[PDB]
């Protein structure tokens, strides 16, 4: 005997026949999760561990002005703009929101692509280069090269 019958009636009037096959899941290459860790959890803004901080990294404060080097791809894989090294304030909007937090979420040393809404990129705002399109889906790729403190200057309660 070889399964056990749950099979039951014959033809209920269609059957369906191997008509239309394109659906044949066959094992590609470079298995990608494609939906990674969001950073609010809200599924437009995630970011991806290419490299985590090759050695004891440490993770930069908001306030110290950290050297990124982004390349910015569109959600095709075009990519609008290459910046070897900003250094910014985090935490304190120096950048696109996505990146500001990114980079805390980023250890020292550690490269991410981070795919984020343009709305935590450049939706309604554009990029320097390219007027990024709204809520065009940013993939970028940020090298958390360098991280300073620079942020000594008023407080907030």
């Amino acid at each position: 005997m070889g399964q056990p019958p749950a099979e039951e009636a014959e033809q209920p009037g269609a059957l369906a026949r191997e008509f239309l096959a394109a659906m044949e899941p066959e094992p590609a290459p470079a298995p990608a999760p494609e939906e990674w860790l969001d950073i609010l959890g809200n599924g437009l803004l995630r970011k991806k561990t290419l490299v985590p901080g090759p050695p004891g990294s440490s993770r930069p404060v908001k306030g110290q002005v950290v050297t990124v080097h982004l390349q910015t791809s569109l959600e095709n894989g075009t990519r609008v703009q290459e910046e070897p090294e900003l250094v910014f304030t985090l935490g304190d909007c120096d950048v696109i929101q996505a990146l500001d937090l990114s980079v805390p979420l980023m250890d020292v040393g550690e490269t991410a692509m981070v795919t984020a809404d343009s709305k935590y990129c450049y939706g309604p705002q554009g990029s320097r280069s390219p007027y990024i399109p709204p809520h065009a889906a940013l993939c970028l790729e940020v090298t958390l090269k360098t991280a300073v403190d620079l942020e000594h200057h008023h407080h907030h309660h």
